[PDB]
């Protein structure tokens, strides 16, 4: 009966970081719900592709689980790997941290519509965490749907971009809502829209872009998958266990400590989101 020996959780991040913490918290929370241990392996490199290859090239027996992340959407579409979401069977999404449009609290704009009408008259500087990464692509996605043209300002990560905005050196940032909450909750920045499917915790008074008729959902995420070809009975054991594991308070606490949003999605739903996002990133990366 599956599982009959330990299961490796292949985490393509170094030990000690947020995703390692998430992976090990998931493993700890799995003790009541799987009769074999989940063992974390840290295999970073090539934006996840060394870890993906370990799972894909492994046997379809259920004893390797990939901790999938956003890079799976961008790397193949940048022509940097042949690996795609279709090499996997999804178990579940765990985490999603949507991008947001955030300005300084004293900005003249009080709605995303006012911000866009102003931006269309100029070359607003929009900070991100690096060229070609999620928050840059988030700003580019806004350009694509609204016709505005920004001056993209990459920094060495999201935190320096937020500090720049706080100092009045740029007009907006499109980094994660999670990264600006410390400032929006304390009146230093204000968020005009979240690029999510639904309103999120801590930002319940802020509209999504989608509800304002701007069709964009983008952000970083973490989920679980096994290699294509894994028997359905095995996939179902993992999906059923994961549905239990995500209700564990210890796992939710770990996500909170790492400032990572909880966003459980069932396997098939996670698969559908990845297919949609793959096509979205393909189109946007090609345009850029
Ligand atoms: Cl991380
Ligand atoms: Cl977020
Ligand atoms: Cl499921």
């Amino acid at each position: 009966t599956y599982p009959s020996r330990p299961i490796e959780l292949i985490v393509p991040y170094p030990a000690g970081g947020g995703t390692d913490v998430l992976g090990r918290a998931f493993a700890l929370a799995s003790v009541k719900h799987l009769p074999q241990n989940l063992i974390v392996v840290n295999k970073p490199g090539a934006s996840g592709a060394i870890g993906w290859a370990d799972v894909i090239n492994g046997k379809p027996e259920g004893y390797k689980v990939a901790l999938l992340a956003t890079d799976l959407m961008t790397q193949p579409n940048m022509g940097l790997t042949k690996i795609t979401h279709e090499d996997f069977i999804p178990i579940a999404r765990l985490n999603y941290d949507p991008a947001a449009i955030t300005v300084r609290a004293d900005a003249p704009w009080n709605t995303v519509e006012e911000f866009l009408a102003a931006a269309k008259q100029g070359d607003f500087r929009v900070g991100n965490g690096g060229n070609g990464s999620t928050w840059h692509l988030a700003a580019a996605a806004v350009e694509d749907k609204t016709g505005v043209k920004f001056n993209h300002i990459p920094f060495a990560g999201a935190a320096p971009a937020a500090l720049s905005l706080l100092g009045g050196h740029i007009e907006a940032i499109t980094v994660s809502a999670a990264e600006v909450y410390a400032y929006t909750s304390t009146g230093k920045l204000k968020t005009l829209a979240v690029m999510s499917e639904q309103r999120i915790k801590g930002f319940e008074k802020v509209p999504t872009l989608k509800e304002r008729n701007i069709d964009i959902s983008i952000g970083t995420w973490r989920g679980l998958a096994v290699t294509k070809g894994t028997p359905p009975e095995i996939v179902n054991v993992l999906r059923a266990a994961t549905a239990k594991i995500v209700t564990e308070q210890s796992l939710r606490d770990a996500l909170d400590r790492q400032n990572m949003g909880y966003a459980y999605a069932e396997g098939e739903a996670f698969g559908a989101v990845m297919a949609r996002d793959h096509a979205f990133y393909k189109g946007l990366i090609n345009k850029l």
